[PDB]
């Protein structure tokens, strides 16, 4: 099974929120040069998730989508407070090539299939946030706060028929740490869905993504763990490739 390696970039302003230590960029703090770094180092996939204030927002992030087509060459999900079909449809025109939703999609499912129908469903990227609650997988919104007493379990389902094309599976139980990723609840959520599976939150060192694997993702995605240097990508790549991983390399 081909396995990807992403790597998410928070953005406020036009900015990376937090930069990244690679002091060999002219500035570590441009999410487009960084972007492309990792493009070039290993990263298979890049996610440009925006925080910028609303009044800002929606030019900030098309500049940002149109900046980032032209100067990389892999594909690139773009994410944030994306309510709504039209402004899906200006970020993929701009040049994303997909968009990544979770609260909108929860309060209305129907958007996953209203993008889908023209973008197609390898287009919509659904980012599930989930968490133990007495015992039960639950899907919480709003960057964690709301707890909507959904069923992981029966959202990963609604989500395949709305016609989604990959599922991150954030796991909210790992936020912060650098423990490893959930294997418990990509476990749970492999015999729900055909879809690719994306792992995020957890990360600290490059055995967990080898767990994550044999958990059944089929990529898995961190952010502070690259930008700060804990773990090298390329360094990663050549590690679960010499394990039996099917990474890209070259």
């Amino acid at each position: 099974l081909a396995k990807r390696i992403d790597a998410a970039l928070i953005m406020k302003d036009g900015r990376v929120v937090k930069g990244s230590n690679f002091e060999n960029l002219r500035d570590s703090g441009d999410p487009v040069e960084l972007g492309k770094f990792y493009s070039e180092i290993g990263i298979d996939e890049l996610s440009f998730w925006d925080i910028t204030a609303s009044v800002e927002k929606r030019k900030t992030m098309l500049e940002l989508v149109e900046k980032v087509a032209e100067q990389i060459d892999i594909p690139f999900t773009v994410g944030g407070g994306i309510h709504d079909f039209e402004t899906a449809s200006e970020l993929i025109l701009r040049g994303a090539d997909k968009v990544e939703i979770n609260t909108a999609a929860v309060e209305n499912p129907s958007l996953i299939t209203q993008i889908a129908q023209t973008f197609g469903s390898q287009a919509v990227v659904v980012y599930i946030a989930a968490k133990r609650v007495d015992g039960e997988f639950m899907v919480f919104t709003y960057s964690g706060k709301k707890n909507t007493g959904i069923l992981l379990r029966d959202w990963v389902v609604e989500v395949e028929k709305r016609g989604a094309g990959e599922i991150v599976l954030g796991s909210i139980d790992r936020l912060g740490t650098k423990s490893g990723y959930d294997t418990e609840m990509i476990r749970f959520v492999r015999p729900l869905t055909t879809l690719p599976i994306i792992a995020h939150r957890g990360a600290g060192k490059m055995e967990h993504f080898l767990e994550a694997f044999l958990a059944g993702a089929d990529a898995a995605k961190a952010d502070s763990v690259f930008h700060f240097r804990e773990i090298d990508v390329r360094e990663l790549k050549e590690y679960l490739k010499k394990h039996g991983v099917n990474v890209r390399l070259e």
